[PDB]
């Protein structure tokens, strides 16, 4: 399991949550906007691909992503 | 040391902070999406206690390994 | 690469972002509860520099001051950029 911290532009935010849900990822937003995204190790590449694809220029556009190891995952 | 990310509903939020304080855990609340995310630093032993509180007062939880922890503190008169 | 979570007092916040930019660190500020939380991506070597800034830029409120920091390992880092 991996925890992904994705920092993206506000402009990109809404469409990225749509794309992330569409792709079956559970995500959380905190305002640039920061997304926290839990994924299984295999699905990581898919997630990045979505993020890459949904980051556009406002003239300039970008996204920064961190992939963090998870000791354990729990859903209650 | 572990860093715990807990995503919970607002309805659960206020009670959980009360329960978390009560249990001697230092926590931080972020208003997110309508949900709240709690970041909870804990020692490896106390992790189970923390999870139990969350479970009982609600949720999705991640337990992250911490390379290094630091606290700086000052008093003056 | 390391991800740093720094919880600091609001009063310290603006000055710490100034100091963190000045030191060439990219940081992100979250409004939280009272305290502000900074997320700071850094290379393993620069970690000590970052801590020092945080330590230095935490002052006493009112009498009392403090900051709490977590340094998290990063499996992988990714950056995507475009111009038009």
């Amino acid at each position: 399991m991996k925890l992904i911290f994705a920092i993206v532009q506000d402009q990109d935010s809404n469409r990225l949550s749509d794309a992330l849900t569409k792709g079956n990822f559970g995500a959380t937003k905190l305002a640039n906007t920061t997304f926290i995204i839990g994924t299984e190790d295999e699905r990581v590449e898919d997630a990045l691909a979505i993020i890459k694809e949904n980051c556009k220029a406002r003239q300039v556009g970008g996204a920064t992503v961190f992939v963090m190891p998870v000791e354990s995952f729990h859903h209650f």
